[PDB]
């Protein structure tokens, strides 16, 4: 669905067409202009920052499994006829139809007997969802992935490819599959009996040379070398696959451009009239197209096992009854085209779709993994309550679209009530501790990570116990549309720290809630502030990400009693335009606004700017108006006259309108 | 239902998250002040008991059986029709929230030959009531099989008797098989062979009743735990931890305290030990047993009406021993020679040492209100926080006061206790003799710890009157009409295990009110008998 991930996007963010990604990794956010404040006894100190990045770092690498699972049949694009008042298949008026077409009349007893079976076979989501993974590795195939690469660092903790990812292989997208072709045979309409197990597709006139090497490689085994996100394990769909077309199947070319595979999409869709399966293709993969590089070390726990990916059986049965397809098709909802329309029109666009949706359920996820078994919506029971239909199973975009819905506030409806795709909440509802490898830099690693050695020296290969899993991305997109007090994204914030000059600047935080918000606002001031518990006798540091620039509670790795000291003559100024705390004495006040907001995207360590048209929100009317309009100018060539005018010169000649 | 068991504990404790349980045992309690004032025919007298603590005592040992039954099913094409009414995952939960507590308390130690029960007189060793067992610590009971893990792969047919949902989901399916008697390693049949890959809340309150058991409050209280309990589990088909431990307490407790009045209730009223479940319960449950017994055990003390969005019939049902009109034969140890003078034993002669049996025919309250003292105040307990007992003493002839009343000498004894005088008397129809000091823990007797159903009258020893604990108030030698004025004041919950400290550590309402089990609470309405209990409905 188009519309709803098109509203997920921000107000001031307006996209353009093409966007020319030549990197493995982007920093989408937004830059913004922060007037931060120091209240105090002795005076204020006023800082300026007018350009502030806050990012999240985005990868095209992911490891994900395919399995085949049975899902519900989907009935939009048959005939109105053959249906009765309540929606569903009145066998009876099939016999009528099949007997009153071109149909041989030795095969009508035959074929009508079968169709009780073969017409509730209507699932080409498997096809269409595998052929769109094929134009994006033919368009972006030109990325690299290097196997001694850094997944992440942040100073102390430092996570290699090489440690996610074994039995992994260096080499470009494009280079990663080799897919062998299936066999394409033509459906010979005076067959006996129909062959189940053997799914049978329509096309308009002639199948072209391409289009036998494209279906050919769609209905095939993945099996990839690099782990990208869009080349990931899937089982091969079918063996063969019939094509009713009376003009012949031309044999395999071996070559195709991206261009091709859109050609090949348009024919299928437009013979097939099978909408809502491209509808369910384009939600599974805006889930796994792009995956997220994690905020902090210990929050890599969700992405070591690899999240199994549901793609529904390939079953059609269109070849064997070409009469029950034509142009007066079912339909529950009448906005049923528009996701193809948009994709046609706009191809590129689906990465911010995919991007916004990661964005929003990651988020949800994060404040979800907070709350105690014992209540009513709770992590094992949030899917339950939210569903209001009759789904096989909660599990693939289901549990996706639900997250969606609580982030945004607002009630999204689908026509059919399929589960298919990626499920991410795996490590959560397991609720064991997971062990995340890391290689460590300096040797003071073990007192801040939860780490399985005390002592540990450099370049070894050690172990971090993760309990309580950490929000994986911040939220950038749905900044202050849905505010939270855990991630405090308020445009207004203020803290009142109260010190007595008796005390030698040391503050204890007896309040959990406040302590985050001190440290954060602090950091954005470029401040280095390290804090040491008092009870256990740990230490935590406000400087625990390079990407957004902000203090989350989950950065304690540690759930107790709240007694924080921290130490105002320790104090070290990090970072460039901040504002200076010298020498403190009596109550602090910080406080800080957003005023303005402009899109920014970099790559490679330099500014990715979007080129191309002015995208518009594509409406069902703004087609149909002109198909109202039909260009009703009758098309008949008036030729209008020029009166030649003489003037002074009278050597050159001036031609008028009337 | 945590909100439920939430509400039993009293307003002034607020429990923290860790408990560090190291130990087979465990007294609860609190430190309360008495302000108490005497008056009678020789003048006044005024005292004060600055510290009294009042506590029970709670154990992990209980021999309990699972059996494998069909339930309803939790609802929170021809194939899906025959599974969807039969759901339920509530055996699954329970025998998974089982293995989190074998590992967390996996250092607890059970001795054969070690004390269940000892006053003095008497003594029950794990020997008896626990015969086929040995000395093994909790994880070392148990070594559990692993059940077949296969994944579920296009399958058109649903295999039977198998549901779809790796060495957790293996061993919570498989048998137990214990060897120590333990609360939460039980004997239970194997769920499944294969698994392929609201509910919970059923799970929660049905260990809520197993995980503790109580230790018996006197030697007559042991016949409770004799008999092996069922524990309903229902059938498996799909198509802050440490809170827990004061919620079972907290359930445990007001099971056994309201099982001492419904036991003395006579067979021949509206509200009896056969009928007052069925005229509790307004919903349809498959029967009155597991859950439903013990939450209409907890509404009945409380006083409020409790419901459950689904009628489950699942876990422990105690009402056992009570439903049976024989007398128990409890197996006991004699400690001194004058044992069968107190006790209602078999051989009327003994020697220190020999292994004999006591009759019970009336089974005695195991526990005493400590958590639910004074939410609702019965004359049996008389667990009030202000109370002024009157009674007429009775004339002393030789050396002998002859106290004909029954209600006259419960408050007798009563007041003479709370001064710290141990008195002893001789029942003059059996020929045994009863003490007020029965059980030390609680500081409060009860007219069961005479141990005679029945009409009888009592002749008090004066001149023999013992002074164990002395305050001001205290007095010997009473005159004419007694009057005790007492007031409880600064509560302050405290916990001991082996004999030292344990320290806590950390738009429309669309009712549908036609499927959902509601339990009515029954109201005591005291009677001039006093020996027997009487329910009505308020």
């Amino acid at each position: 669905m188009s519309s709803l991930l098109n509203s997920l996007l921000p107000e001031y963010f307006k996209p353009k067409t093409n966007l020319n990604i030549n990197s493995s990794r982007v920093q989408y956010g937004f830059n913004a202009r922060i007037d931060m404040q120091y209240e105090d006894d002795s005076g204020t100190r006023k800082g300026s920052r007018p350009n502030a990045f806050m990012s999240n770092t985005v990868a095209f690498i992911g490891n994900y499994e395919g399995i085949i699972v049975d899902d519900i049949p989907i009935l939009d694009g048959l005939r109105a006829d053959i249906f009765d008042t309540h929606g569903d298949l009145d066998m009876g008026l099939v016999e009528d139809a099949l007997s009153k077409s071109t149909m041989i009349r030795r095969n009508v007893p035959t074929y009508t007997a079968y169709a009780s079976e073969l017409l509730y076979k209507r699932n080409l989501t498997s096809l269409f969802y595998n052929m769109l993974r094929l134009y994006y590795i033919k368009k972006w195939g030109s990325i690299k992935y290097e196997k001694d690469a850094i997944f992440y660092d942040n100073g102390h903790a430092c996570l290699l490819n090489r440690q996610l990812f074994p039995k992994s292989r260096d080499a470009s997208l494009e280079s990663s599959l080799s897919l062998p072709e299936a066999e394409i045979a033509m459906l010979d309409p005076g067959l006996e009996f129909p062959e189940e197990d053997v799914p049978a597709i329509l096309w308009h006139g002639r199948v072209s040379s391409r289009a036998t090497c494209i279906l050919g490689q769609a209905c095939s085994e993945f099996a990839p070398l690099a782990p990208f996100s869009i080349a990931h394990y899937s089982p091969q769909l079918t063996r063969k696959l019939f094509v009713n077309a009376p003009a012949g199947i031309e044999p395999s070319s071996g070559r195709y451009t991206h261009e091709d595979v859109k050609d090949a999409i348009t024919i299928l869709v437009s013979a097939n009239q099978a909408y809502t399966d491209f509808e369910a293709a384009y939600l599974m993969l805006a889930q796994t197209l792009v995956s997220p590089v994690p905020r902090t070390a210990e929050a890599s726990a969700w992405f070591i096992n690899a999240g199994m990916v549901n793609m529904p059986t390939l079953s059609c049965a269109n070849g064997y009854y070409p009469a029950l397809t034509n142009v007066n098709p079912y339909h529950r909802l009448d906005t049923w085209k528009d996701t193809l329309n948009h994709w046609v029109a706009y191809p590129d666009m689906l990465f911010y779709h995919s991007v916004a949706m990661i964005e929003s359920c990651y988020v949800e996820l994060g404040n979800v993994a907070r709350v105690s078994d014992s209540d009513a919506i709770n992590k094992y029971t949030f899917t339950e309550l939210s569903v209001q239909g009759r789904p096989v199973m909660n599990r693939g975009i289901i549990v996706d679209l639900t997250l969606v819905a609580m982030r945004t506030g607002r009630e999204i409806s689908l026509p059919y009530p399929v589960s298919c795709g990626l499920t991410r909440t795996d490590a959560l509802l397991q609720g064991t501790e997971i062990h995340v490898p890391v290689v460590v830099k300096d040797i003071d690693m073990p007192q801040y990570y939860n780490a399985i050695d005390k002592d540990v020296i450099e370049g070894q290969e050690t172990v971090i116990k993760v309990k309580q899993l950490p929000p994986a991305m911040y939220p950038i997109y749905t900044y202050g549309i849905n505010t939270t007090e855990f991630y405090s994204d308020h445009f207004e914030d203020q803290v009142q720290v109260e010190m007595a000059p008796i005390d030698n600047g040391k503050a204890v935080f007896n309040d959990a809630r406040k302590f985050s918000k001190f440290m954060s606002i602090m950091r954005m001031m470029g401040n280095d502030v390290t804090a040491t518990d008092l009870v256990t006798g740990r230490k935590v540091s406000n400087w625990a990400d390079n990407s957004s620039g902000r203090f989350l509670y989950t950065d304690v790795k540690y759930e107790g009693q709240t007694a924080f000291l921290v130490d105002m003559d320790t104090v070290k100024a990090r970072d460039h335009c901040w504002v200076s705390i010298v020498d403190p004495n009596g109550t602090m006040n910080l406080s800080y606004k957003m005023t303005n907001f402009r899109a920014a995207m970099f790559s490679r360590n330099k500014p990715l700017y979007m080129t191309g048209g002015s995208v518009r929100t594509i409406a069902t009317g703004n087609y149909r108006d002109a198909a109202e309009r039909l260009r009703a100018m009758d098309e008949t060539l008036r030729l209008k006259p020029f009166k030649i005018t003489e003037k002074l010169d009278f050597r050159v000649a001036a031609y008028a309108i009337p």
